[PDB]
């Protein structure tokens, strides 16, 4: 993608040296915003081949309020194994906070149902937010939420969504964050009979790890290909009723995969 | 200011018509980011005269964990009177959430002390956030937080801060939001022996109320004046020990005040 390759160059040209939590160096810029009109095509990176199946299985896990690695494992998805303990528990991360924010008075708040109720009944709200940054439970979480917070917006039957991402690995982590949330705008939109608007990504500490320089330099050598088209085959009874088989990406012809290694 | 007048023009040229909660019309854009290098001068609007004393008395009230209008009233500040009930209670708004986020297990978390401890002891953290968007207490708040969330960042001894503002009235409310947080970056910085970096403002629903058109058009007629300089006379024992008398703005020569009326 263009907005994305523009950011990569930016972290290289403008980024300061800064360190990882007692680890690797980074080139760090703070605060950046990109916009994706989702009507122009689905924002899956074409400059390295990304695989959507992990993304999908992860989102449907989140919407189930699920926080144990069992679902992912039953479908060979291994992207949260690192964080899990022996029992597969990740603590009260995303899925638990999206579907059951614990109140001090004993309730569990379903932020995803609230959000659909708002988009359906009060589409002009400025409060259509869902949040994962619960300060009360940050000590129990496997890691603190990267995609801390997001907000929905409705103007002219188009639904947009802004995500704030407190920490971003531009190389590995950002193609995945964009495809995951952009998918959710499409599912949300379908459920509310709204057209898709814009995905706006806003980040805090946006970085490139020092040992991904070669791989970035290679990705910047590639001209972006046309964005693919996301088709959803079925209209489920609700947002908690979508299946992996429901989505297909048409016309995705990326350049090859690039791997990027991490220190331990 | 320039970044600001650029936004005003933008909401006028690009904004869609949208409505207020059962009220006035707005010209609405979604998602915008401006940057202020605080080393270049304090970001107080020079195109309409803004008065800093309300701003200051409000910030020091927030840092006391205080949520009742009594402090403000003892100093003639009347900007939260609208929202207060008979007893002067505003509910668990900003001050209560900054200094005593209630956990489900009975604790009250001081996000402002956490943040100083992080800037002092782990300045390279990507988690230096304080948040007012507690989902559990949104039903009790006089209104839901506009300045929902903010994050601190440290690179080269410069402290920066990004604020996310979910809803923005560009004319009335935005000069005040910038001066209030920018002041806090300076106090924070002083407490941690750090230089001031950048204030990055990010907004969600950014708007101009329909009946402020004349007044916007007048503000856009003015060339911006040089930014003033904020001097803090004293170095308190802690962030909860600053006084109104501690600040002075040097060299502020604004154009005249513009009033902007609101419907009820």
């Amino acid at each position: 993608m263009k907005q994305y390759l523009e950011l990569m160059q930016k972290v290289l040209d403008e980024g300061t040296q800064k360190n990882d939590r007692t680890g690797t160096g980074t080139l760090s810029i703070f605060g950046h915003q990109m916009r994706f009109n989702l009507q122009d095509g689905f924002p899956l990176v074409t400059t390295k081949r990304c695989h959507l199946r992990s993304i999908i299985h992860e989102l449907l896990w989140f919407l189930q309020g699920d926080t144990n690695i069992a679902y992912l494992h039953e479908n060979n998805v291994t992207i949260w194994d690192e964080w899990a303990d022996e029992n597969g528990d990740l603590g009260p991360v995303y899925g638990k906070q999206w579907r059951a924010w614990p109140t001090p008075d004993g309730r569990h708040i379903d932020q995803i149902t609230t959000v659909l109720n708002q988009l359906k009944n009060d589409p002009d709200s400025r409060r259509i937010i869902v949040s994962a940054w619960n300060v009360g439970e940050l000590d129990k979480m496997a890691l603190a939420p990267c995609h801390a917070f997001f907000q929905f917006y409705v103007a002219d039957g188009k639904l947009s969504c802004q995500l704030y991402q407190r920490s971003c690995d531009v190389f590995l982590g950002l193609p995945f964050a964009i495809a995951s949330y952009a998918l959710l705008v499409h599912m949300m939109a379908q459920q509310c009979d709204l057209e898709v608007g814009d995905f706006v990504w806003t980040g805090g500490d946006t970085h490139l790890y020092s040992n991904h320089m070669d791989q970035t330099h290679l990705q910047l050598s590639r001209e972006p290909r046309p964005l693919p088209k996301l088709i959803i085959k079925r209209k489920p009874e609700s947002i908690f009723d979508y299946r992996f088989e429901d989505f297909e990406i048409e016309g995705y012809d990326p350049h090859p995969g690039i791997k990027a290694p991490v220190a331990i």
